[PDB]
């Protein structure tokens, strides 16, 4: 079986666990409850091919210092998430792309910038500046919603395909 | 207003007009009725940006000989469609990628291979061989359905994004 090892990285509050749960469980997590490490494995079919999504929902702050590195070495593909109503969350996307290139010892890794929570209207991070960071890295930018599920299968699949053409 | 000039090319029978109508009208066209040229213009929002899809649904055989060339010069991005139950339709995708590179005078054009009609189970063109043609061209491969609408916004958006990062 073909498989893909997706790590979902980025800051606290953003909606890392509410996207992974929307995709693997089809319901929204309104409940506040933070993460250390979490593997979801689903058998899926993407463009008629049988694959196993082996996702590792993690975090963005703790005593996960460069203890972050162990998971980054082995993740084939990364989802980088920011929240569109959180200026700081967008600015720390650098800090994560720099050590995903440090532990991967390559400038080209399959990734996706994800401007999450896109149904709230207190946007602070324009689409224009997140679509400009994303083509500065040579990467996609997809906008998603975990309350709504719009954007979720788009994000996750765009990434899987990026892992296919590496 | 940002806009994108999408040409939908490929053979007869494949479902070029049933994808363009599914996206711009949300219903399936079961009815048999062939094409010469057709512009659909919709105002859409893709990853929070306002854009105009200015699609030009066309064909794959007629007295559209290299009269095909006039539209290919001006289309910013191409959807190449084959039907998964039609071996020949897949094999003429070459004939279309060669003159989209001839009139565009470039080897890199934003494109998408589209294995349409994916809900029928008389597949003849495996996913494995269409995912291998697609990474041979350095392009996406998305599988779609116009009876179902699965794959339709994925195909069209993946292409728009490909036009953004050129
Ligand atoms: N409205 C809105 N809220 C969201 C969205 N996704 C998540 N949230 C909310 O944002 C908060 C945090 O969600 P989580 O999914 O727990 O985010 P997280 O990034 O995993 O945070 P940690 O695992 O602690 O690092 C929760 O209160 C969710 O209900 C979204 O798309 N829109
Ligand atoms: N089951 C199935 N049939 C499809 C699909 N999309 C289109 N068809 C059928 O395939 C036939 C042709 O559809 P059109 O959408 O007219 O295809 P076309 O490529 O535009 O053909 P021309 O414009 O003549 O070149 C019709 O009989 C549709 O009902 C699909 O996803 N699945
Ligand atoms: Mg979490
Ligand atoms: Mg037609």
């Amino acid at each position: 079986m073909t498989e893909y090892k997706l790590v979902v990285v980025g800051a606290v509050g953003v909606g890392k666990s509410a996207l992974t749960i929307q995709l693997i469980q089809n319901h929204f997590v309104d409940e506040y409850d933070p993460t250390i490490e979490d593997s979801y494995r689903k058998q899926v079919v993407i463009d008629g091919e049988t694959c196993l999504l082996d996702i590792l929902d993690t975090t963005g702050q703790e005593e996960y210092s460069a203890m972050r590195d162990q998971y980054m070495r082995t993740g084939e593909g990364f989802l980088c998430v920011f929240a569109i109503n959180n200026t700081k969350s967008f600015e720390d996307i650098h800090q994560y792309r720099e050590q995903i290139k440090r532990v991967k010892d390559s400038d080209d890794v399959p990734m996706v910038l994800v401007g999450n929570k896109c149904d709230l209207a207190a946007r602070t991070v324009e689409s224009r500046q997140a679509q400009d960071l994303a083509r500065s890295y040579g990467i996609p930018y997809i906008e998603t919603s975990a309350k709504t599920r719009q954007g979720v299968e788009d994000a996750f699949y765009t990434l899987v395909r990026e892992i296919r053409q590496h």
